[PDB]
């Protein structure tokens, strides 16, 4: 099994209060967490309208996960942890890797929400195509099925040879999915780091007693949280922007089939009606209203799938802490996982394809891809060698991206030059947020109008 | 007591470092304030955290980094070091005079003041009054927000003027129209039974409007109500 | 070889003045790279001049200036010294080499890589080139020229070419519009008879065309001619 004081590692990785919570104030410190204010998380972002940002989201989650570790350091420490050393303070450490392992989970995501993964994982399908003998290693798969997670990871262990100089047992908790894009395991559909992190998480792994396809055990508490703010804020965001009422998504729980005779999803509906009834009462008008029985409703959920997701936790603590551990998400073991998904299925239904949204999208694709065509003028060719890019356009839109990502294509290592290319930019468009790259789109479409005939 | 000097620690630190980042000023030009400063000269805390800063700048020069960068790296490892000492000094201050602050009869007026960070404290409030909030930039966001929000005050006022005190010269379609722009939450207070003198309902009621609305929305609602009220200001 | 030493030095020092004057680099950057610098250590005329800034630096720091101002005392210091150093090194270097540059089989390149103070040029121009030549608004000028230099390149041949070989694409509208816009004195050259090859004398009049426009006369052009383009482009 997985001992916690190699989990719970202190050490930082940088060869030389509390450790971990240094590591929170350094996040929270971090000019990308407030650049995080800039990215929109699903709906865009109005001059009245109080929907989440990535920057309020990563927030929420932090707060979120700060709770579940005071739950689980001040009341379930007998249950949960076992044959620590004395000299690890959990009450300081426990709550402070959470908060700031939720507070980092969406640094490296870029920007206009999910599209922004998939037009970055679309373009470098079709301008890294897979046939090409240039392209046809798994290790450009890296950019084809590009992830925020391991632009997270990049950002924190290799922006600034070290970052912020997290813990080790930060870094490890980072760690979404434990297996790259080279190695396939049925375990996890999806890579968690890149190539040219492989000689770091390999190093995390030494030191906290991990290894691939084995996941951190805070991790699961981190993605159950992400879980639960998603569902339950986007609906409540759903309702605040007028796409759908209180009742609606009451009826919508109500109707659904698993949430249908589900303790928990019954008890959330009887306490919402009961206190949307006491309601009422008072003179309100119809968006008051809604606000008021939402936030009451979001309340209730958030609190009982917190608890659920506890519970979970530490029932399958044993499990968690084997290195052959089979669970997939917190959330589906726990009493709450009908609930989530009907407040999945709802804000897909009521929030994500409404055509704000999806005009929205549309934009954030046709940004990314236009400004990501723009700079891979200048940026291919600069590592292997040919030099298509030596244009004054390409030169220009060299010298446009952030001079730290420069730096690091320009370093010599082991990777290859045609992955150090794609990486370049992948880093400069996972970096931007909205309104910086739809300013630097137009200004490279205002400037590229010569040479594009 | 302890809220109030963090407020000062964030206030004196992180706009210096704002200031650095914008391109303001300079690591360099930070140091020299904060060297040159009559009381900074022997304060043991300002001459540790610029001893500190120096030694890591000797060293973060060497490597190959932009202006831009090395002031960056700089600033960054400055502010860790003077937010650990001004924390410290103000705990230690918090610590000491525990007793004064348990006790009615208290006189000290912030916790910055009776600790040994005061002097840093001063000085980055120095350069931050001097670089940053007269730079031009500021000064213009202050006057465009001067301009807003004493033009959206008085279109609000045509509206609000008079609705409590039982005159009727707010109703017109613009001041029904300012009125029903008004948020629902803050009218509602507004319409209630109080011992609040009418006067000060109609004032709190505008207050409590422009309080609570950001730049683009104040912004956005000065120029719409600018739009509407041509025929009635003519 | 004088003139081509006086044009190096003001490239090199007035250009790292003009940086340091828009603020994409300071002073302080400015000595940190020449000390940097691998052939500037150990060099003479680089230390002096080093030194003396150093001392001026420091004095001027105690006045009371804004950090622009200061940076901008200490590079006006800064260039009075280089350039006097430079222009010594030139001299001595030319009276030095004068038998050799009168003798007809003179293999000197320039006069700067023959006096002490080349390592000083070489490090102002790479520090010129890597602060001001490829800053982004450089860049963003060097390539808003060459697209409008190309572009009004392509519009001026289409009136040009031919004219002389005797194929006559050029007899259209667009085509006599343009060679019409061409400076008169430019086309009386072109039209005179000599031994010159035809296609030699339209390159020379297209040539002569934009080596004498200005900036805003180029960019002025090329938006009329654009205009007028858009029909005989497709
Ligand atoms: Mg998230
Ligand atoms: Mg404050
Ligand atoms: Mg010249």
């Amino acid at each position: 099994s997985m001992h916690w004081n190699d989990l719970l590692n202190s050490n930082r990785r940088k060869p030389k209060r509390q450790q971990i919570e240094r590591d929170y104030d350094r996040i929270l410190f971090a000019a990308p967490t407030r650049r995080l204010a800039d990215k929109t998380q699903v709906f865009p972002l109005d001059k009245n309208d109080s929907v989440r940002t990535r920057l309020t989201h990563s927030h929420e989650v932090a707060n979120l996960s700060r709770g579940i570790g005071m739950r689980l350091a001040f009341e379930l420490e007998d249950d949960v942890f076992k044959d620590v050393s004395e000299d690890i303070c959990l009450k300081r450490d426990v709550p402070a890797l959470l908060a700031a392992i939720g507070l980092v989970h969406d640094m490296g995501n870029p920007p206009f929400g999910h599209q922004g993964e998939k037009a970055m994982s679309e373009w470098f399908t079709k301008n890294l195509p897979e046939h090409s003998d240039n392209y046809k290693d798994k290790i450009y798969g890296d950019f084809r099925h590009f992830d925020g997670n391991s632009q997270t990871l990049r950002l924190v262990t290799k922006l600034q040879g070290y970052g912020l100089n997290l813990t080790y047992a930060t870094l490890a908790s980072m760690i979404k999915y434990p297996r790259s894009s080279e190695s396939d395991s049925s375990l996890w559909k999806k890579h968690g780091f890149f190539l040219s992190e492989k000689d770091v998480v390999q190093d995390i792994w030494n030191n906290t007693g991990l290894s691939e396809g084995v996941r951190h055990p805070f991790t699961y508490i981190m993605e159950a949280c992400d879980d639960i703010a998603y569902s339950v804020l986007d609906a409540e965001d759903i309702i605040k922007k007028g796409f759908a009422s209180f009742h609606d998504l009451i009826d919508f729980i109500q109707s659904n089939q698993f949430c249908k005779e589900d303790d928990v999803a019954k008890r959330v509906i009887e306490n919402c009606k009961k206190i949307h009834a006491d309601y009422a009462q008072q003179k309100l008008s119809p968006a008051e209203l809604n606000d008021m029985s939402m936030q009451m409703f979001r309340v209730y959920a958030i609190a009982e799938l917190v608890d659920a997701v506890v519970i979970a936790f530490k029932d399958n603590i044993n499990e968690f802490l084997n290195d052959t551990c089979e669970i997939k998400d917190l959330i589906s073991c726990s009493s709450g996982k009908n609930l989530c998904q009907a407040l999945k299925k709802f804000d897909s239904s009521r929030g994500y394809q409404h055509r704000s949204v999806l005009k929205l999208e549309l934009e954030g694709s046709n940004y990314i891809k236009g400004l990501m065509d723009m700079l891979w003028l200048g940026i291919k060719g600069r590592a292997t060698g040919d030099t298509q890019y030596d244009t004054p356009f390409g030169r220009y839109v060299y010298g446009r991206i952030s001079e730290n990502y420069r730096r690091i294509f320009e370093q010599e290592n082991n990777l290859p030059a045609c992955y150090k290319e794609a990486q370049l930019l992948a880093d400069a468009i996972s970096g931007m947020t909205d309104s910086y790259l739809i300013a630097l789109h137009d200004e490279l479409r205002a400037l590229h109008q010569y040479e594009c005939r």
